[PDB]
C-alpha cells in the first residue's frame, strides 16, 4: 500500500520526481506546487521530472500546478503514464519544449471546462461569466504550447477529444512518443 | 383529511367557481389549476373566476403557465390573497382583472427575481444562463405591465426579496383593495 | 376515519382545527369557513381547537378569515390551544369563547429562520420582526391587554389555565357543564 | 390531490371533452396512458377532432416516439397546445399537431435537443446500444424536419445543443403555427 | 392517476372492447394480470378477436412464457399491436399473434436477446440452475423460431446480443405482419 | 388490476369459481386462498373450483394451510399450471383431483425440500431443527400421496432443486395433462 | 501519505506558511500556530505565506488577519489557483509592496453569508452582529485596498471575479509575476 | 496488518520482487510502476520478478503497468499466483519470453475490455470510438505476445475465456507450469 | 497490535506463518509473502503456519496451497480452533507426518459455492469454471487424504464436519496433540 | 492508549506482556483469540517453566475463539495463573477455569457467569441437520471441559449451564471454577 | 488531539491515572493496566488518579474499584469537572484523607441502570442480577462514604447531584481544595 525503502514517492522525489496520479484537486494541487517550489528551493539548475497519470479535474486546480510549472527556472521533463485527460493533458503540454514524452499505449483527452452555477438570475450571470472566461482562458494556454490557432482549440475541445500519443505528438501537446529509453 | 360536503370542500368551492391555489406552485399545481380555469370556461364564459391565493412561490414556469391561462380567458378574475402571495404567488394576484385584486389585512406580498440552477460543459452553462436571463426580463415586462410601474422600479424593487404589507402593495400596484369586514 | 365524522360535524357549522397548523391545515379551515359563509352569512361558525401550533402564517391567515366573515364564530378550546391555536382561540367572537377545565393555553413570540448574504439575512430579520409585531397587536386587541404585557408574556413560552387564560383576556367560558 | 367534479376528476372532465393532458416528465407510465386516452376518444368518433393540452419538460425519447405514432396513426385531428412549456419529446408532440391547429400561449417555452442516453457492458454491446441510439437520433430529426419543413441540416444544426425558443421563435421555425391570446 | 370514464379507468374501458394492454415491464404481476384478462375475455367469447396493446422493454422470462402459453392456448384469434417498442419477452408476445394479424407503428422498434438470469449456492446448485438456464435459452429459441419462420442457425446467431430491428426489419424477420402509417 | 362492472378481474374470476394463486405464497396469500375456498364451498360442496397456479413458492406452513383447505373441502378441485408452480406451488398442483391436474406447454415444475432458519440456545437449536425436518418428512409423504411415488424417489429427487418439463411432471406423477388445446 | 519531516513542515523551515483549501477554525488555528513558531524563531524574518483557498468561515479568516498584523515579521503573500473569499483577504493582508499572485490565479470578493435560526429576539440579535461583520469586513478591505468604502460596499455587493491585473488595480495585490 | 521484519512487501522488494496483488486501478498502478522504475534505478541488468495475484480493474491501469514493463531493460519474470484475469492475464504475458510461469492450480482469464458511456448521442459515440479503440488494443497486445493471429484473439476474447495453466501455455500467454522449482 | 514490532512478526522470526480468519486476496498475498521470505532465509529449516480460518476465497485458498507445494522447505501445520472450508485444505496440505491439531479444534470439508450472473452464455461459462474448481479441489483433498475420488465426493458435498480425531481418521492430520 | 519509555517505546499491554502479563478484555472472537495465542506461544518460546500471568475482563464471545485460547492453554507447559477482574462470563469463565489447579484468582466484586453456547444456522432441512449436530456436539465438548475442571459431574453441569448462571467469586470458588478469592489488602 | 512521548504518558511517567470520559472495558481495561504498571515500579510511591468522567458501565467501575483496593499503593483521587455515576464511587474510593475536588466540580450518584430481554425465565435472571449490582453499588458506596444502606438507598434512587462541599459533608471527599 506504501512501500518502505520513506515512502516510494519520495525516493522518486529525491531523485527530482514528482508525482501527479489520481484526480487533480487542492489537494493534489497544494502538493505538487509545494514539491516544485521545494525542488526549486534546492537547486535552479537540475531538471524536474513530472510523472503524469490523471483523468482530470478541478480546472482551478490544474491551472495553479501549471502557474507553478510556468514560474520555476528549472526545465520539466513531462512524462504521461497511461493517460493524460482534460487538466492532466494541459501539464503534459505545459512541459519544456523538446521535453515533453509519452508511453507508447497511453492515451490523452481535452475538451472545455464544466461546472456549476445556483442562485438568482444576477448570481447565474456572473458565474456564467466566469466559466466562460476560464474556457477561453484554457484555450490560450493550450494554443500556446501546442502551436495551434484558436480556431483549431475551439473546433477540437468543444466536446472530448481523445488522442493516441502519435496523435498529440502531431496536436503539439507533446514532443516524444518513445517506445524504450 | 379533505372534508366532505358529494365533493372535497376545494370542488365544492370550485362549483362556486373558485379555484384555490394554496400552497407551492410547480407542474402538479399548475396543471390543475390551469384545468380547472378552462373547465370553469366551459361552463360560462362570461361568470368571473374566483382565485384564492396561499402560495409562498415556486417553479417561474409554472406560474408564467396560470398567468398565461387567467389572461387567455375571456373571463374576468377575482384575485384574493389570504395569508401570503410570495413569488409567483404575487404575480398571479396582480395578473387579475383589474379592479377584482383584493387582500386581506395580515396577508403579505413578496417579488423577488427568479432563482435557478445549471451544470454541464461552458457551452451548456451560457445557453442556461441567458434563458434564465431571459426568464427574469419576461417577469420584469409582466409586473411592469400589471402593476402600472416602470422598468427601472420593477427593477430595482425585485433585486432582493421585496415583502410588501397589502398596503404598500396596493401602493405599487400589486393590488386594488385592501378588505375589512369586522 | 370513522364513517367522515369530520366532514359530518361541518354539516353542522363545526371547523375542527386539530393537530398543527401548517399551509395546508390553513387552506382546509379557510376553504370552510368561506364556504359556511357561501350557505349563510348570518349563522354561527363553530370552531373546535387543538393544536400545539405551527406556522405564524398559517395562523394569519386563518385569522384574517375569521375576521372577515360576517357569521359569529364560537371557539372552543380543547387539550390545548398553544401558539396561533391561543390566537384563534382568542379571535372568536366575544363572548363566544370557551375552554374545557383540564385544558391548556400558551403563547410565545414568533420563531423562524433565515440564511443567505448579510443583505439577505437583514431583509429577513425586518420582516420576522413586523410578523412579531403584527402578533403582539392582534393579540392585545382581543385580549384586551396593553402591547407593554403581551411583550413581556410572550418573550418566552407563557402557559395558562383556562381560569387563567380567561382572566388574561383569551377565553370568555370555562365550561364545567352545558 | 385532485379535485372531484356520477363523479370525476378534473382530468377525466377534460377527457369527457375529448382533451388529453401531457403535463409532466414523458415516460412509459405517461405515454401508456395519453396512447389509451387517444385510442378511446378514437373509439368514441373517428371525425371529432382530439385537444392534446401539453405542459412537459421532456422525458425519454421512445416515450415521446410512442405518442407520435398513435398520434399520427389515429384518424381524427389532434389541435396541440402548448401551455407553459413544451421541451424534448414535447416539442414534438406539439410539431406533431394538425397543420394549422398548433397553438401555444403567449409567455410559453419550446424547447429542442438531442436525445442523451446511457451505455454499459462489453465492447460489443456498446458499439449495439451506441449505434441505436444514433438511429433513435436520425429518427428525431427526419421527423423534426417533416413537421417543420425544414432541412435536415438546419434540425441537425439547431438540435446538437440545447435550443429554446419563444412562440414567435417556434412558429418561425415550424413548432407551432399560431400563438393566441384570447381563444379563437 | 388513470382518467376515468362514465359509460372505469382507462384500462378497464378498454377491456370492455376486448383490448389487453401489456405496458411497462413484464414480471409476475403483469403476467398474472394479463392471464387472468385473456382467460375472462375467453370465457365471455371464444369468437371475438382480442387485441393486445404491446409497449414493453421485457421483463421476466417466466411471466412472458406465461402470457405466450395463455395466448395460444385461448381460442380466440389474438391480434398484437406494437406501439413504442417491444422488446426481450415484448417481442415475443408480438410474434405471438395470430399470423396475419401482428401490427406496429411506424417508429416502433423490436429488440430480442437471449435470456439473462442469476445463480448463487454450492456447485451442485450451480450447474442445476444453469442447466435450467440453458434449457430456457433453448425453449425460446425454438418458440421464435416457430412464429418467426426462421431457422434454429440464424435464431441462435440473431439472439446472441442484443438485435434491435426496425418494424420494416422486424416484418422481414418474420416477428410481425404489417407496418401501418394510416388505417 | 383491471375493473368490470355488470369487481376487479380476479373478483370476477372469482364469480367463476377460479382461485388464483399468483406470485410468493406467505401467510397473507394463503389466507386469502383458504378465505375464498371456503366461501366456495358454502356457494355450493359438489360444483367444482378451479384454481390458476403461477407461483415460484415462498413459505412451507403457507403451503400446507392451502393443501389442507384442498383435501378438506368436497368440491373437486381443478389445478393448473401457468408459468411455473415451484416448491410449494408445485404441491398445490400436484394436490388437484386425480385427473383435474393440467399444465400449459411451456411451464415448468419444480419440486425441493424445505428451507429455512434457526438461532438462538444450543437447545433451542435442537427443538427448531427437529421441527424442520418433521416439516420435510411431512411433505415427502404429502408428494408421494398425489403422486403415486415411493418414498424413497420423493426423498432423493427432493434433496436438490428439481425442475421438471410438463411431460416430465406428468410422468413423475404430479400432474395428469399437458394441454396443447382447449 | 503526505511524501516525507513531512513536506509542508520542510516549507516552514524556509520560512512558508501554506493556506490551502477551505479555512475554518482548525486551519486557522494550524496557521496562526506556524505565524506564532516562525516569530519565535526571529522578530524580523520575512514570512510567507501562500494562498490557495476557495474561502471558509469568516471568523477564522479574521483570526488569521489579526495574527498577520500583531507578528512584527513582514508577511509575503502569494496568490496560487486562486484567493476568494476570506482568501482574497490573507493576500490583501500582506505587507504593503510584498503581495504577489501568479498570472493565471483569480481574485474573488463578496460579503459575508451566515445564518440565523430561534425566536424572533435571538434572530435580531444574530442579524446585528453579520451587519456588523460586514461593515467590519469592508473596513478592512478598504484600510489595505486604499479604496473607499462606497466602492467597497458596491463591490463586495455581488460576487465579484478579478484578474490579478483587476485586482492589482483595485489594490488586493502588489505585482503580478511572468514568465521567467 | 503488514508483517514488519520494513514491511514484507519492502523486503521482498529488496529481493527485486514486485506484487500485483488484487484489484488494479490507478492507486496499484501508480506503486507497481514506481516499484518497478526503483528496481531499475538499482540495476539495469538484474531481472525483475512481478507475482501476480489480481482478478482484473480498469484497463488504463493495466495499459499503464505494460508500457512501464515493455520500458525498462530489465527482464521481468512474472509468476502467476492464484489467478491472472482480465489485465492480470496482460501483465502474465508482458512477461519477457521464457520468463512467463505459473503455479499448477492457477487459473488465467482472459476477455473483451467493458466500460461505461452517458451523455447526448454526441457523447455516446465519441465514447464508443473508445471502448472499440481499447478493445482492438488490447487484442493486438495479446496477439504480439501470445503470438497468435488476431483471429483467434478476436474468438477467445469475444467472451470470458478460462485457461488452466497448462492451456495458458499452449495458447502462448505463459511459458512455464511449475510445480517445484526444478 | 502488540509490541515485543508486531507479536506475529515476532513469531515470524521463527518461521511462523499464521493463517488466521477469513482468507481473502488480502490474506493469501500476505501468506505468500511470508512464505517466499522464509524460503530466502533458508531451503532446509521448517516453516510452521498456525491455522484458525473459518474459510473464505477459493482462489485464495489455491494460491496459499501452490506456494506451500512450492517451496522446498517442509511445512508443518497446526490446527487451533478451527480449520474450515479452505482452512483445511490448508491443514492437509503439510508435510506428511507434519500435520497437527489441536484436541479441542474443529475441521470442516465441503464443495465450493460460488455465483453467477449474466446472459445465459455467460451462465454457462462461469459454471463451467465452478465445477472445475470442485473437481480441482476434490482432487486435492485425495491428494493428500489418499483417499477415492469417491469418498471425497461423497464426503464434500455437504457440510461435513470432523473431529481432530476424526480428521486423522480420514487423513486430513496426522497427530492430535494435547501436550508437546 | 498511553506509552511507557537500549531505548524502545512500550505500549501498556506491551510493558506487562514483558512482564509475562497477557490481558483478556472485551469479547473474544477470532482476532483476540489469535492475538492472546500469539502471546501465549512467545512467552513459551523465551522460557517454558516462568508462569504465565492471565488477566480476564471478558463478557465473551465466540466459543471456538475460547476454545482456541483454552487448548493452547492447556497445551503450553507454562503454569498459567488466572486472574478474574471485573467480569468472567461465556467464554471468560472457561479461560478463568481452565488455570493451572490453586492458581485461579478473582477480585472480590468480579463477577463469573456460565451458560451453554448460542448458535445459528440456516438453509436446507438437511443442512439445518448438519448444523444442529454439530452446535450439539459443542454443548457436550464445553460440558466436558467445564466437569472436567471445576471438578463436578457432568449432570451438575448440565442442570447449572441450561440457563445463564451468574456467580459471585465466593460462588465460582464453591463450584471449582476459581480456587482464590483476594481480599483487599 | 494529541499533543507530543504524549502528554498522557508524560502524566504516566510522574505516577498520574487518568479516568477521563465515559467508562467502559476499554477505558476499564486501561486504567487497571496502568494502575499495575505503577505498582510494579513502586509498591509506596502515591498513584494520583485524576477523574472526569460522567459514568458509564457498572462492571467497568466495579473492574476499576476492584483494582484501586487490591494494590498496596495509596490511592489519591482527584475530581476535575464532573465525577458522576461510576465516577464518583472511583472518587469515594481513594485513600481515606487524600480524595480531593475542585471548587467548581460536580459530583453524581444514582442507581444502576439496564437492560433485558428474552423469555420469562432470561427476564427474572437478568433482573435478579442488576439487583445484585444495584446492591453491591451501595455496600461499597456505604462502605467508603460511611453512611448506612438506608441512607444509600434513599440517595441513588433517583439523580443525586452534590456539590464538592455537600459531597465532602456526605463522605464522598475529604478535602475540597481551592489552591494547592
Ligand atoms: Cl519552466
Ligand atoms: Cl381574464
Ligand atoms: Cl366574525
Ligand atoms: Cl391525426
Ligand atoms: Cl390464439
Ligand atoms: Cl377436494
Ligand atoms: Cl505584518
Ligand atoms: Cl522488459
Ligand atoms: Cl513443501
Ligand atoms: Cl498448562
Ligand atoms: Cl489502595
Amino acid at each position: 500500500l506504501i512501500p518502505i525503502v520513506y515512502d516510494i514517492y519520495s525516493r522518486l522525489l529525491r531523485e527530482r520526481i514528482v508525482c501527479v496520479m489520481g484526480p487533480i484537486d487542492d489537494s493534489v494541487a497544494s502538493l505538487v506546487i509545494a514539491q516544485l517550489l521545494f525542488l526549486q528551493s534546492e537547486s535552479n539548475k537540475k531538471p524536474i521530472h513530472m510523472y503524469i497519470n490523471s483523468p482530470g479535474g478541478v480546472v482551478t486546480a490544474g491551472l495553479a500546478i501549471y502557474d507553478t510549472m510556468q514560474y520555476i527556472l528549472n526545465p520539466i521533463c513531462t512524462w504521461c503514464v497511461g493517460q493524460a485527460a482534460s487538466m492532466g493533458s494541459l501539464l503534459l503540454a505545459a512541459g519544456t519544449p523538446g521535453m515533453r514524452h509519452s508511453l507508447p499505449n497511453s492515451r490523452i483527452m481535452i475538451h472545455q471546462p464544466s461546472g456549476g452555477a445556483r442562485g438568482q438570475a444576477t448570481d447565474i450571470e456572473i458565474q456564467a461569466r466566469e466559466i466562460m472566461k476560464l474556457k477561453k482562458q484554457l484555450y490560450n494556454i493550450y494554443a500556446k504550447h501546442t502551436k495551434q490557432s484558436l480556431q483549431v482549440i475551439e473546433s477540437a475541445m468543444e466536446r472530448d477529444r481523445y488522442m493516441s500519443p502519435m496523435e498529440a505528438q502531431e496536436f503539439g501537446i507533446l514532443d516524444k512518443v518513445l517506445v524504450h529509453p
